[PDB]
């Protein structure tokens, strides 16, 4: 097994280990090693890392340092001539519905979060950063290349922080730098609770003994519930719109009210949560407040897992999925269920899924007002769209009758997110989320792309014919080079991203290794997976088998026509069943009797 050696992060773990019930931070999942897998603690390394100055410098960051003997080029200018594109037409999957994109960004969330480091709200250098883009110490520019637009327009630079790491937050330490992961390793819901003992209980709603979670109390959906809103002034959701005045919503993770659809998904989870509840109390008038908690929270975080490897992952990884992950075993205690460093950047090519307008649909999924279709850019951070303008379920249906954005090599990302990005902590409608991708793979210090074709069995070329063929294209494969010289330098994150789907699914070799490996370590490496024999009862078992999205839609919203696989492509009406044509969830097998 493992755990630590240099560990500073969550004080003051004592572990139960008779307990059934997961703890909130991650901590004792494995007995032999408790904080494998827990959150806060370094992202794991498959790879050594490899940095400029080997132990904590980012390649680009010196000037006349070079790569294997190249200057790495600019990642904004990697966005601008491979990654930009400016037709929308034709761009839409055919058989991937926008909840598709959605759910990707739901587990992820659920998986890894690097912050920035953060140091202060008293510094100053958080415009020395911004003002004048003056590189040093955590302020890590993306400078924009001649004849970037936004050079006229913007400024000189994208501000941009460098992602925290152990042990500190100022300074630095000896070995090599290693980023911090603030969440949970394990399939578990902590989107929804939360990671640490501090917000788990923030989020509680412990004044009524009936284990559910605080809601709003300012506004309401129809008679369901919202998400509270959150604490701290200086909030963003509040200056896209100084007239509505409406707050970013508090959840369980931090990026929650990222855009409005991410806080549409987290919304229909707490409703889910207090719905599990009170039917709970309903079979057991005896259960308190804990033990209702943890059972809907026990539940959820199966669902979770379900969806997810059960409907989610056979169509991404297509035909590659067997051979990565195959079927279930049990429990396996060797196993490391750490998420990676570079799978949080092999996970980011659900970048490349998100289409440029988001929809609202009326009852009868029909255009919902005037202004039904808007650009994604106007509802980063927009939480009144949602609270001053119709509740979730205009948006819930848009997440089934519209389609993903298909990743195509001739058209990447959006404009929206290349160029239209909103910061939290910044003003502007303006950053670039590629070139931002790009800077943190090399703030991460990851192996180029041969070293992952490597880890992975692949061939790797080293010449501008051999790219060609692995790419299958013989114009990127140009471009990749031009910019930078030799396929050993190609940032894993665009290289990934660059080759064509495997059969089936949505992402290339390389990735469909990177992720199947990680996927198939949390499941084997998790202690409470849903299927371990002893943590559900077969007859728990049976019953949690019939879980669906869909279902759970009709459960937590006003929709009663939903489709029966939402994750594929639907069109309305032909595809959509009336709600309660739907298989139901059983409870009965949660009912305990004292004898
Ligand atoms: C706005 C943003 C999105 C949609 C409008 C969006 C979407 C996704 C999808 C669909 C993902 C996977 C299936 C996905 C993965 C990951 N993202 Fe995003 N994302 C938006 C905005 C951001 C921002 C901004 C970041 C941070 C970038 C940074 O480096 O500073 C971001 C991250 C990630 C991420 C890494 C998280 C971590 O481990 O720290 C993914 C796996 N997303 N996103
Ligand atoms: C749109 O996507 C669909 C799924 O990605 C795809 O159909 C899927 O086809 C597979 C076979 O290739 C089927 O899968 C399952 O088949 C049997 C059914 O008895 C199951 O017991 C197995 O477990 C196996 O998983 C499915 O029938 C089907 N999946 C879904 C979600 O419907 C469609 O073909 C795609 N549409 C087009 C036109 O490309
Ligand atoms: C900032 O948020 C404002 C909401 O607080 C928003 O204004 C609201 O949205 C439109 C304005 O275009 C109005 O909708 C329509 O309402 C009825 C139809 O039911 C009509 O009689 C009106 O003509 C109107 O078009 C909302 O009533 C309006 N609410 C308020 C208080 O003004 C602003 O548009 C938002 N501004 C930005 C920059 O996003
Ligand atoms: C905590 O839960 C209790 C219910 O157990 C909530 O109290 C109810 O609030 C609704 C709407 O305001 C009303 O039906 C009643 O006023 C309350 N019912 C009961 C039985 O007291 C309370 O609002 C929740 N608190 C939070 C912040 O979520
Ligand atoms: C549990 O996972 C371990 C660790 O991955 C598996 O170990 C096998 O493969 C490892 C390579 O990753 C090597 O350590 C060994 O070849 C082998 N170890 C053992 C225990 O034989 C292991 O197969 C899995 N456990 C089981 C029983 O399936
Ligand atoms: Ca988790």
């Amino acid at each position: 097994s493992w755990e630590v050696g240099c560990g500073a992060p969550v004080p003051l773990v004592k572990c139960d280990e008779n307990s059934p019930y997961r703890t909130i931070t991650g901590d004792c999942n494995n007995r032999r090693s408790p904080a494998l897998g827990a959150a806060n603690r370094a992202l794991a390394r498959w790879l050594p890392a490899e940095y400029e100055d080997g132990l904590a410098l980012p390649f680009g960051w010196t000037q006349r340092k070079t790569r294997n003997g190249f200057r790495v080029p600019l990642a904004r200018e990697v966005s601008n001539k491979i990654v930009g594109y400016l037709d929308e037409e034709g761009v839409l999957d055919q058989n991937r519905s926008l909840l598709f994109m959605q759910w990707g960004q739901i587990v992820d969330h659920d998986l890894d979060f690097a912050p920035e480091t953060e140091l202060g709200s008293n510094e100053h250098s958080k415009t020395q950063c911004e003002e004048y883009c003056i590189q040093g110490d955590n302020c890590f520019p993306i400078m924009f290349p001649k004849n970037d637009p936004k050079l006229k327009t913007q400024g000189k630079c994208m501000p941009f922080f460098r992602a925290g790491f152990v042990c500190p937050t100022p300074p630095y330490q000896s070995l090599a730098r290693e980023q911090i992961n603030a969440v949970t390793s394990f399939l578990d819901a902590s989107l929804v609770y939360g990671s640490e003992p501090s917000l788990a209980s923030r989020l509680r709603n412990l004044s009524s003994p009936l284990g559910l979670m605080a809601v709003n109390q300012e506004a309401w959906d129809h008679g369901l519930a919202y998400l509270p809103f959150n604490n701290k002034k200086p909030s963003p959701c509040e200056f896209i719109n100084t007239t509505a005045r409406v707050p970013c919503f508090l959840a369980g993770d931090f990026r929650a009210s990222e855009q409005i659809l991410l806080a549409t998904a987290h919304t229909l989870l707490l409703r889910e949560h207090n719905r599990l509840a009170r039917e709970l109390k309903k079979l057991n008038p005896h259960w308190n407040g804990e033990k209702l908690y943890q059972e809907a929270r026990k539940i959820l975080g199966a669902f979770i897992q379900i969806i997810t490897f059960r409907d989610y992952l056979p169509i991404v990884l297509g035909s590659e999925m067997q051979k990565w992950i195959p079927p279930y075993q049990g429990y396996n205690n060797s196993v490391d269920p750490r998420i990676s460093n570079v799978f949080t950047f092999a996970f980011r090519f659900g970048h490349m899924e998100v289409p440029s307008t988001v929809s609202r649909l009326d009852e009868n999924y029909q255009p919902w007002g005037p202004e039904a279709e808007l650009p994604l850019h106007t509802l980063f951070f927009n939480t009144w769209r949602i609270i001053k303008d119709g509740g979730i379920d205009p948006l819930v249906r848009g997440l089934l009758a519209k389609k993903s954005k298909l990743m195509n090599q001739d058209k990447m990302v959006t404009s929206e997110l290349r160029n239209k990005l909103f910061q939290p902590t910044h003003k502007i409608h303006g950053f670039d989320l590629a070139a931002i991708n790009l800077q943190r793979c090399r703030d991460h210090g990851m192996p180029g792309y041969n070293s992952w074709r490597g880890f992975c069995g692949l061939s790797q070329p080293k010449t501008l014919k051999g790219l060609q063929t692995v790419l299958k294209n013989k114009i990127l494969a140009k471009k990749l080079m031009d910019l930078y010289k030799t396929p050993d330098n190609i940032d894993i994150w665009i290289g990934g991203n660059a080759e064509p789907m495997v059969e089936r699914g949505r992402v290339g070799p390389l990735l469909a290794c990177l992720l199947g490996r990680q996927f198939q370590q949390i499941r084997d490496g998790d202690r409470f997976w849903w299927e371990n024999p002893g943590v559900f009862t077969e007859k728990q078992r049976d019953s949690l088998q019939k879980v669906s999205f869909s279902r759970l839609i009709c459960d937590n919203t006003h929709i009663t026509k939903v489709p029966l696989h939402a994750f594929q492509a639907n069109n309305y009406p032909h595809d959509f069943v009336d709600c309660s044509t739907v298989d139901k969830l059983d409870l009965s097998p949660w009912a305990s009797r004292e004898n």
